[PDB]
């Protein structure tokens, strides 16, 4: 098991323009396009992306494409951020995949904002750090996606995927 397929269970794969779980315009693999409520808006953005007139569909190729650079986004993301770069430093390679997955999720910003697990996290004290995590509005409204984050950090290991 690796990130991307680790993202891929998480996020499904759809080839036309789909709202996401908070209602937002979305295509491929958790790509989103906009925030906003207008699909004339998300058609453009995703034209944009692609580099064609998609008329909101795209192949399977072209959603690849837009997978491949979202993870690398958010990789690099984690380590330009501040607050994430040292944890992500401590932690171990499946551990580390669990926090690109919520980076990919909610962006640097929503998990900076977790100060309180990073911290845990940092520390290695893996049981506390996964009751703190669950006390967030992110575990009750994806509560399935945040249990298996949270076994994942918990463990270290890949069970809550397998
Ligand atoms: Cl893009
Ligand atoms: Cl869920």
């Amino acid at each position: 098991m690796n990130i991307f397929e680790m993202l891929r269970i998480d996020e499904g794969l759809r080839l036309k323009i789909y709202k996401d779980t908070e209602g937002y315009y979305t295509i491929g693999i958790g790509h989103l396009l906009t925030k906003s409520p207008s699909l004339n808006a998300a058609k453009s953005e995703l034209d944009k992306a692609i580099g064609r007139n998609t008329n909101g569909v795209i192949t399977k190729d072209e959603a690849e494409k837009l997978f491949n650079q979202d993870v690398d986004a958010a990789v690099r993301g984690i380590l330009r951020n501040a607050k994430l770069k040292p944890v992500y430093d401590s932690l171990d390679a499946v551990r580390r995949a669990a926090l690109i997955n919520m980076v990919f999720q909610m962006g640097e910003t929503g998990v900076a904002g977790f100060t309180n697990s990073l911290r845990m996290l940092q520390q290695k004290r893996w049981d506390e750090a996964a009751v703190n995590l669950a006390k967030s509005r992110w575990y009750n409204q994806t509560p399935n996606r945040a249990k298996r984050m949270i076994t994942t950090f918990r463990t270290g290991t890949w069970d809550a995927y397998k």
